[PDB]
């Protein structure tokens, strides 16, 4: 019904985080950063893609939440 009635998705390329602590620290950070209806990070697939509310948030906080955690982030969705 509402997989994303009023939200958007963003995929961030990541690197240098091939250790559990990067998926539980980026999933816990992005997942609870603001409104992440679904967050998918993968220390081995080297990417972090999630969904967020573009009405109150945007891919700048997802880039600030990945930049805040400490992992090379190269989002390839809007740009
Ligand atoms: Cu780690």
């Amino acid at each position: 019904m509402d997989p994303s009635m009023g939200v958007n998705s963003v995929t961030i390329s990541v690197e240098g985080m091939t250790c559990n602590s990067c998926v539980w620290t980026i999933e816990q950070q992005i997942g609870k950063v603001n409104g992440v209806h679904h967050i998918k990070v993968s220390l081995e697939e080297k990417n972090a893609t999630i969904i967020y509310d573009p009405k109150l948030q945007t891919p700048k906080t997802l880039q600030e939440a990945i930049d805040d955690m400490g992992f090379d982030a190269v989002i390839h969705n809007p740009d």
